[PDB]
This record gives C-alpha cells, sequence and structure tokens, in this order.
DNA sequence: GCTGATGCGTCGACGGATCC
DNA sequence: GGATCCGTCGGACGCATCAGC
C-alpha cells in the first residue's frame, strides 16, 4: 500500500557515472508551491535540469525566489495565450541550452502553454504537460487529437536527435500505474483510448518508460494523489509523471526516481539520471 | 482599490443493483 | 448477507473574476 523509493542509481549499467541529473515535477500553482518550501527541496535535490507543469503563472507575475537560484540561470517559461491562471509549464536549466523551441508546432494544441522543446548538444529535452480528459471525459475527443498529434511531434523530433520526454503526460498507463483501475476505466486519465494513445507512443516513436523500464513489476509507485479523500497519506494515487527516452538513451539510464516524501503540490517529484 | 464570495478545472467512498 | 460490478456525488486546491464594500 504504502512506496518506499529505492536509493539512488548514480551508475549506468555499463558502469559509467551519471553526468545529468534532470527534475520535472507538477507544481500546482507556482507561487503556492514557492510559499510551500519547494525550492528548498529543489535546492537540495541539486538538479542539472527543472522541469515544471501547472505552473499558473504568467511570465509577468513570476515569484522574485526565481532568480536565488544560481544553479539554474537559464529559465524558459511558458503560459496559455487566451487567459491567465491555467496550465503552463517551466523549464530551468543549469546551462544555456543550444535552442528552445515552443509548443508541438500544431496551430491547435500550442495555445495552451504545455510544451517546451529543448535542444541540448548530445540530446533533445521536451517537457510537457498533456491536457487532461477532464470529469465527464467533456474533452476526451481534443486529448485524442492531440495524442495524435503529439505522437506524430515527438517521433519526428527523436529522428533528428535523441528524446528526453518527461513531465505530466496525464495517463496512467497500465492497471499497476494506479492505485484503483477497476473503478476508473471510464475517468478521465485511465480510459482505454488515454491508455492506447500511450502504449501507441511508447512504440510508434519509439520511447521507453524510464521507470517501468528498470522496475516493471513493482506497484504502488505513484506520482499523483487526490487531495479531497486523504489519498496521500493512505498512499492511493496514480503515475501520471513519467520520463520517455528514445531506445538510444536506454544505455545510458542510470536510475529514475518517484520522491514521494516531498511536499508542496498534490503532485511529487520525478528524477531522471543519464549517463551522457 | 481592497476583500471575501463564488466559480472553474483538476475520483475515491459510498451505496444500490444483481447473481449466488 | 456477502462478493463483484457500476453510477453518482460531496469536496480540496490554487488560480482568476466579481460583487460588495
Amino acid at each position: 500500500a504504502l512506496y518506499e523509493d529505492p536509493p539512488d542509481q548514480k551508475t549506468s549499467p555499463s558502469g559509467k557515472p551519471a553526468t545529468l541529473k534532470i527534475c520535472s515535477w507538477n507544481v500546482d500553482g507556482l507561487r503556492a508551491w514557492i510559499k510551500k518550501k519547494g525550492l528548498d527541496w529543489v535546492k537540495e535535490e541539486a538538479p542539472d535540469i527543472l522541469c515544471l507543469q501547472e505552473t499558473k503563472c504568467s511570465e509577468n507575475k513570476l515569484p522574485a525566489e526565481l532568480q536565488e537560484l544560481p544553479g539554474l540561470s537559464h529559465q524558459y517559461w511558458s503560459a496559455p495565450s487566451d487567459k491567465e491562471g491555467y496550465s503552463g509549464v517551466g523549464l530551468l536549466s543549469r546551462q544555456a541550452p543550444l535552442k528552445v523551441s515552443y509548443g508541438i508546432g500544431d496551430e491547435e494544441h500550442d495555445q495552451e502553454g504545455r510544451v517546451i522543446v529543448a535542444e541540448f548538444d548530445s540530446f533533445v529535452l521536451v517537457t510537457a504537460y498533456v491536457p487532461n480528459a477532464g470529469r465527464g471525459l467533456v474533452r476526451l475527443e481534443y486529448r485524442q487529437r492531440w495524442d495524435e498529434a503529439f505522437r506524430k511531434f515527438l517521433k519526428g523530433l527523436a529522428s533528428r536527435k535523441p528524446l528526453v520526454l518527461c513531465g505530466d503526460l496525464n495517463v496512467a498507463h497500465e492497471e499497476i500505474d494506479l492505485r484503483n483501475p477497476k473503478g476508473n476505466k471510464k475517468n478521465a486519465g485511465f480510459t482505454p483510448q488515454e491508455r492506447q494513445g500511450f502504449g501507441e507512443l511508447l512504440q510508434a516513436v519509439p520511447l521507453a518508460d524510464s521507470f517501468r523500464h528498470l522496475y516493471p513489476n513493482t506497484p504502488y509507485a505513484y506520482t499523483f494523489w487526490t487531495a479531497m479523500m486523504n489519498a496521500r497519506s493512505k498512499n492511493v494515487g496514480w503515475r501520471l509523471d513519467y520520463f520517455l527516452l528514445s531506445h538510444s538513451l536506454l544505455p545510458a539510464l542510470c536510475d529514475s526516481k518517484i520522491r514521494s516524501k516531498a511536499l508542496g503540490s498534490d503532485h511529487c517529484p520525478i528524477t531522471l539520471y543519464l549517463a551522457l
């Protein structure tokens, strides 16, 4: 029922040590999260790259603390065009990315502030906040439109350069990736359609599920728990937040964590260790 | 202009039907 | 009544907007 994450494995299968520490994290409000001491946690995790989801902040109103980070000088933000207070991703890197695109190059799917590409010397990092399917599955057909457009996008981008996809992808792939699989076959985030899109993306590109690639049988491994019904303490959660790697990066994979003791948000941080 | 009130977006506990 | 399968619904958040001062 409860979960304890394994010790950090900082050496690749080949014995090579880790060189990249990417940490992604849905903050459920960037200003509330900072008020909840989120960055004191981040400073201790000391990532090379910090990716953020559901910032719900405009580049104007960013808190000041976001400056007091001397290890992640290069910070790239992203918000919905229409209206304040929704969605919105961030990406903070220690070193300057060669390039920084935004969105998946598709007018329909870029208005909401969900995707940030970031090209590096040996790979490209995409951090995402995939559109939720919504209560009542009222936004479910949008999400399918998006799934295929995002699959097609990333497939292309992994042609050109090894791909690291991370962030809240808002589906739980298998029954194992959530606490209550049956009572949610029709909930946003575990529909047949959401689950098959992900499965399709996993192999069409192709991408590997960093965590389940090293811990393919370990359940109760959760990145999100709801805040209505005591779920986090009881460990009733979903695995909504991923690291998907091109198979080329698989020999470089040291470990993939789920830092479940870190509060600040209804999600918890997930860290990737890649030896590049 | 300030301040709370109400809203929008983001599911597991409970109870009722059913076959045994 | 007890096991399973399914349907509804109160309820927590962080944000914005808006009515009432």
